[PDB]
């Protein structure tokens, strides 16, 4: 109940919201049916429209007008945005040359430059180039300020998950808004676009920018707008708020445009009907900037022009129907469209089998346009698993397609020609970023980056300390003229042991064997120098990674590789090796096929054993440094140490062997040498964070050898590829992956063929950022380079996407 009889006189778009049933005059009141009786009359005036004309100049203030052209309007803060242009001979902001903004140029009483976030729904990254002729204001912002060629949304590339990610720096799995519709079983409730449930605070986790600002005494203009307030009135309201007295004026403002997404759904991303909404968004930007220039704030405000996701071509006839695959299609609930999520219709049904449902959706048709996954098997780069609102069964849908349960669902809900929500590496889902103002750089292009990073930068822009979030703070310092945050490297928590030879061979009873008893007085000095770390500067290019948790581990040196060997997990946490452009691939000699050798530096009690692998009929083993890339027949013996061994499903060994035998060498020839760091990952609770020993759900049978859920590799080289990886003088270039350690290759529909037809496609799908691997391992990489730390942070957030241009 709202007793809606009070008045909005003097309170139009009030900043503090009053407590019901007293009537509301704030920008959200429409959406609660709670506006005072006279809200439209007082607060939503439209008389005479939005522009001054010659004859309105110096008019007598008439309060009924939507905006004013009278002499007192600058003082009252409520001129039409074009007042000076029409009535004072001024120029439009877009017609002025840009001039570098070296310092903020603000009226007296401004303590900090205001931030305005101008967010545009569905604004695909290629609109910047493709609609440039019709967006002159936006093109001025872009070329004069700081811009990226595109910005990567988060998955799913839907509206609410992306807007709330912008506001929080959090992955949808952490902020809670995991889709445009959700079911939460602990609440027992659904969240929809239609209706009232979406308004309850229980959905919205994390700490959004406006709340961060408020708690630290920076005042915030309201971010949500009600859908029926027109664009011109939002702009005017922001400009009015900017005229408030110093003690009442907010420092941060948000504007939201429903376009071009709205049209894009109807006409597709490049439909001819799309030119007009681009013109209109450009015009609104023009109104804002003319408004700022009137208030003399155009060289004082930081403006962020940012999209939530792009838009792809999608029509009704590109729909795959689950009824074409399943038989009990009625025992399921599907959240449909550009992604799929499946759960049971009824929780009082114990005859519902996730495994049978998945098997029934796997490689069923040769051209199939989706792929089922248990959520914990989705590519780790999507970070889409650690929330009760995310269903166990997920369908990743091919770009340009839809999934639906039955045909009746598609025609008893072609309407649409555009949609979004797909994998966030897809080109058509990419969106825009421009920053313009005193705190951003002048005419600067920056590399593409992820939208999870902006919350930190907005906090920097406002002098706020960010709530804990998924950005890497410092990784966008190169966007800013000043206000940079000065990050420091995390302190190493555990320091390694450096064991020497401490055990005789016969102390070991591991059930391992090797054909290695064959025999020089000169090269006995050498082998010894190699075990002391004489080649270490060649294989460890960027310092050893730092272990950021408490544990027991040993540094092991070898001719061809260095490793950090964990006495707790009985395997390396990391293995580092450099492969130059010239390096040769050889094979495993026949007498050495099943060879595993005790490491006399590490006690039997902290070693794996061959017996366990013999007894475990499911589990086999592989090596982190590959024997194929040994530098000499003698150095090959090092690769067969029991301390280089890791557990591997036979099915996974097909993937790994091909990576080690064929791909490392291909990359080394292409990149002029690579440094490679590889290792296991344990993430049994799928939270994207390293597991502690007591979280491991799986061991090699009858042993304490823990089974990795994933294997990673980081492959680094010189960005200037005329320089070899081991002698690089400037910026680095990196690509990485986190391969799921699975007992089958069901994920790859062509896995019956040669590894050369499917393995690399799989690895590309599981591309990762170094930062993703740091979270999953508790390691910190690149500790000793000649690069600045901000630069290394950018490199650690890079993702190699494998899309075209
Ligand atoms: C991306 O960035 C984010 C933000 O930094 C990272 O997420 C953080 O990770 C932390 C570690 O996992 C986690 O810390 C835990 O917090 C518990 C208290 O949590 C509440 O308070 C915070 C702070 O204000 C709040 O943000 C939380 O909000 C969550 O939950 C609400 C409501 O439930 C949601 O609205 C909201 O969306 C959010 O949900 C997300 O987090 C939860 C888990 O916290 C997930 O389950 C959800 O799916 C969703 O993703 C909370 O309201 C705290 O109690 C924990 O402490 C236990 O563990 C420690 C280990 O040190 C131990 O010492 C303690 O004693 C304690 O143990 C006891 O509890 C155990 C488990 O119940 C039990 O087994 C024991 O027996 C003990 O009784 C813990 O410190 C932090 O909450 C989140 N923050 C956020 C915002 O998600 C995220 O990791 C980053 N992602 C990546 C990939 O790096
Ligand atoms: O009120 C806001 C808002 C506006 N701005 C913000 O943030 C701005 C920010 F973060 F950038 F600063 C924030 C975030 C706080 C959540 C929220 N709204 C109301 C709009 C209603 N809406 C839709 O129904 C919709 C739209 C397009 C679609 N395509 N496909 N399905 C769709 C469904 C999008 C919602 C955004
Ligand atoms: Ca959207
Ligand atoms: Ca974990
Ligand atoms: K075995
Ligand atoms: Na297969
Ligand atoms: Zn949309």
């Amino acid at each position: 109940w709202t007793a809606t009889s009070g008045s909005c006189k003097g309170r139009c778009f009030e900043l503090q919201e009053v407590g019901p049933p007293d009537c509301r005059c704030d920008n959200l009141c429409k959406s609660y049916s709670s506006c005072c009786h006279d809200f439209d009359e007082l607060c939503l005036k439209t008389a005479r429209g939005w522009e001054c004309t010659k004859d309105r100049c110096g008019e007598v203030r008439n309060e009924e007008n939507a905006c004013h052209c009278s002499e007192d309007c600058l003082s009252r803060g409520d001129c039409c945005t074009n007042y000076q242009v029409v009535c004072k001979g001024e120029s439009h902001w877009v017609d002025d040359d840009c001039e570098e903004i070296k310092v903020p140029e603000c009226p007296a009483g401004f303590v900090r430059p205001p931030l305005i976030i101008f967010s545009v729904d569905g604004f695909r990254a290629s609109y910047m180039k493709k609609g440039s002729k019709v967006m002159p204001n936006i093109e001025k912002l872009r070329s004069c300020g700081t811009h990226a060629p595109y910005m990567r949304p988060v998955y799913p590339t839907k509206t609410f998950p992306n807007l709330y990610t912008l506001a929080t720096g959090l992955y949808p799995e952490s902020h809670g808004i995991v889709g445009n519709s959700m079911y939460d079983p602990v609440f027992d409730a659904s969240f929809h676009l239609r209706g009232r449930e979406k308004f309850n605070h229980r959905w919205w986790g994390g700490q959004p920018l406006w709340i961060t600002a408020t708690k630290q005494g920076v005042r915030a203009g309201t971010f949500f707008w009600s859908v029926s307030i027109p664009h011109e009135r939002r702009i005017l309201t922001i400009l009015q708020w900017l005229s408030l007295p110093d003690n009442e004026r907010p420092s941060v403002y948000a504007f939201y445009s429903e376009q071009p997404d709205f049209s894009g759904h109807k006409y597709g991303p490049f439909g001819p009907e799309m030119t007009n909404p681009l013109r209109e968004i450009d015009k609104t930007v023009g109104q804002l900037m003319d408004g700022l220039k009137q208030l003399r704030l155009h060289r004082c405000v930081n403006v962020i022009f940012v999209g939530d996701h792009g838009m792809e071509d999608v029509t009704c006839d590109r729909t795959e129907f689950l009824s074409n695959y399943l038989t009990n299609v009625d025992d399921i609930t599907l959240v449909p469209g550009t992604l799929g999520r499946i759960r049971a219709k009824s929780i009082n049904n114990s005859k519902y089998d996730p495994k049978t449902i998945i098997a029934a959706l796997t490689c069923k048709k040769p051209d199939q346009h989706f792929k089922p996954y248990m959520k914990q098997h989705l590519p780790k780069r999507l970070h889409y698993a650690n929330n009760r609102r995310i269903e166990d069964i997920h369908l990743l849908v091919d770009r340009r397609w839809h999934v639906a349960r039955k045909p009746l669902d598609v025609y008893k809900k072609c309407f649409f020609q555009g949609d979004h929500g797909f994998d966030n590496k897809v080109n058509s889902m990419q969106t825009v970023f421009v920053g313009y103002g005193p705190t951003f750089k002048y005419r600067t292009k920056v590399p593409p980056f992820e939208n999870i990073e902006l919350y930190n930068v907005m906090c920097d822009l406002l002098g706020l300390k960010p709530a804990p979030n998924n950005g890497t703070h410092g990784s966008l310092n190169h966007l800013l003229r000043t206000n940079t945050f000065r990050p420091t490297m995390p302190d190493e928590v555990s320091r390694p042991n450096y064991p020497g030879i401490m055990y005789l061979q016969s102390e070991f009873d591991l059930g391992c064997t090797c054909d290695d008893k064959v025999e020089n007085k000169l090269e006995e000095l050498n082998k010894r120098l190699h075990t002391k770390g004489s080649t270490k500067e060649r294989h460890l290019l960027y310092g050893r990674p730092a272990v950021l948790y408490r544990t027991s581990y040993d540094i092991l040196y070898h001719t061809d590789f260095e490793s950090g060997y964990s006495e707790i997990f009985l395997m390396p946490l990391w293995t580092s090796y450099t492969i130059s452009k010239q390096a040769e691939v050889s094979s495993i000699p026949e007498h050495l096929t099943n060879c595993v050798r005790p490491d006399v530096r590490v006690s039997p009690g902290f070693s794996q054993n061959c017996l366990a692998y013999k007894n475990d009929k499911q589990m086999s083993y592989g090596f982190l440094f590959p024997p194929y890339l040994s530098s000499s027949p003698e150095a090959k013996y090092d690769a067969f140490l029991v301390t280089n061994m890791v557990p591997m499903y036979p099915a996974f060994k097909r993937v790994w062997a091909y990576f080690q035998r064929v791909l490392v060498k291909k990359y080394a020839s292409e990149r002029n040498g690579v440094n490679v760091i590889s290792g296991p990952i344990f993430d049994y609770n799928y939270d994207g964070l390293r597991d502690t020993e007591d979280e491991i759900k799986q061991y090699v049978e009858g042993s304490s050898i823990p089974v990795p859920t994933h294997y990673y590799s980081i492959i680094t080289s010189c960005l200037d590829f005329t320089q070899p990886a081991d002698k690089c003088d400037g910026p680095l270039s990196v690509s990485s992956f986190i391969l799921p350690h699975r007992p089958d290759n069901d994920e790859s529909c062509n896995s019956s063929e040669d590894e050369s037809k499917w393995v690399e496609e799989l690895m590309k799908m599981h591309t990762a950022r170094v930062r993703d691997i740091e979270h999953l391992t508790g390691l910190d990489f690149y500790r000793k380079t000649s690069r600045s730390y901000s630069e290394i942070l950018t490199l650690k957030t890079y993702l190699h996407t494998y899309e075209s241009e």
